[PDB]
């Protein structure tokens, strides 16, 4: 009495509607359809970044973070605009609840394509479930102020766990401009979102 | 007389069939399912890289263009070749329409993973037009020729709005080499696909 | 006598059920729901990279990989971890199968969200059907060891076929430190996932 027209598929057998889909790129979960490798970023919201201190010093530092999970990676993105000339090493610090993966440094959200919040616990962006995490190294960076190249140099980044939550930790070299640069690194995610 | 299998369901009090779908994931738009953050790219055509001046100097440039929109999300990748050896700073200007997003100084289309283009408007790569907004800042790149390192330099970015429409803005700066480099950004958009 | 809702939709001209979806974002394929851009990731193993040579040397890295396929591009991550402290220019280089795209210097697989190995053969990373490629560059790097900055310096990277087999061949420069640095680059795929 009535037709399915394909991914919709009818089985006069079992009277039975079923929907097919490519295993690869899509899955069922508790009954509902799902992605194998959805795309999510847990972000500071629209033009609405977060206020770093470098460690105990009078310097802060307005920043853009966007950490995005591509199958089981996450790519880190930061955008660094300083406030205060400076000659050393500047410590950026962002803590992130051990369980949640929550950003407790300043306010990030998962944010969807539409440009609404997820409600979705971004446990996606922990290195790992039982706080075993080595990652560290640098990124070369470039300074810059008002369109205007200052100086050519590098930035560390850190992944760790301290008193039980996770840490990404930054660290640039400047020798007397603002650090004001945008660096990015990659690292892998041990937490399967299901 | 029918029954339905998961993700399909059938809820007796309304004689309803329905779609079981996990909301961070996938979701409705104007009646049609749509992921809730899909991966869009707005590039240049295969082997169709774009010719590029260096402002009125005769000095020209291909480029091979990719902006990959996440979330909302975009990562901007350029591979420019440039012809002319130059000792100085280079202006590669992208212009795009500022309600459309179609790229207005060459050939660019919206490719799905199929490797087909896709009839889609390209707003997704369109961010603030807040006058009082100046996303910016440098990168470092490395410029080279025939697989020859050449120099290490840098190269900065500028998005801005005028005269209605969206300018992309690079600015390379090579000492006795052609400019030959790729580098790549992230940046936010302000409109949602819905 | 039953009602469909979004997105489900039944025609009553022609008795026919159907999944409405938006097309640039989802479609069929041999019958069966798919997405239009899926995102597929090869990689390394969590706690397996590759033992790599620096060509007949006696000089050895370990080496995470993962390869990002969102619509037509590839992102390349690597992450080096080399032992001995080199003297000039060490060359990396993988291997992949023309037809299939397995890597065959070490172990890589496909790799969803779920944190589970996706049965996918992966000729997503191949750059063309045709075993034809030209694509090469160089990207800034800095070496570091322990947390601390080494050497900034470049790595170059090239995309070619031997022998029908796709190579990714990467020449790091240092002088006099051991090889510990990730790097990033975009390519184009003209393969088409359908």
């Amino acid at each position: 009495s009535f037709f399915t027209a394909a991914p919709l598929s009818y089985n006069t057998g079992n009277s039975t509607i079923s929907l097919d889909y490519r295993s690869p790129q899509l899955r069922v979960s508790g009954g509902a359809l799902a992605l194998t490798s959805p795309v999510f970023v847990y972000q500071t919201p629209f033009n609405t970044p977060m206020r770093l201190r470098n460690g105990t010093y009078n310097e802060y530092a307005d920043a853009h973070i966007q950490m995005v999970r591509f199958g089981t990676t996450v790519l880190f993105n930061i955008d660094v605009t300083g406030e205060t000339n400076a000659t050393g090493t500047q410590t950026w610090e962002l803590q992130f609840d051990g369980t949640l993966g929550s950003c407790l440094t300043g306010r990030m959200q998962v944010m969807g394509g539409t440009g609404e919040e997820l409600d979705v616990t971004p446990t996606f962006i922990l290195p790992t479930s039982d706080k075993s995490v080595y990652k560290q190294g640098f990124m070369p960076i470039v300074c810059s102020e008002n369109g205007e190249f200052k100086q050519s140099t590098y930035c560390s980044y850190a992944l760790t766990y301290r008193l039980g939550n996770f840490y990404i930790t930054l660290k640039s070299t400047t020798s007397g401009c603002k650090p004001i640069f945008q660096m990015s690194f990659m690292y892998e995610s041990q937490i399967g979102i299901v």
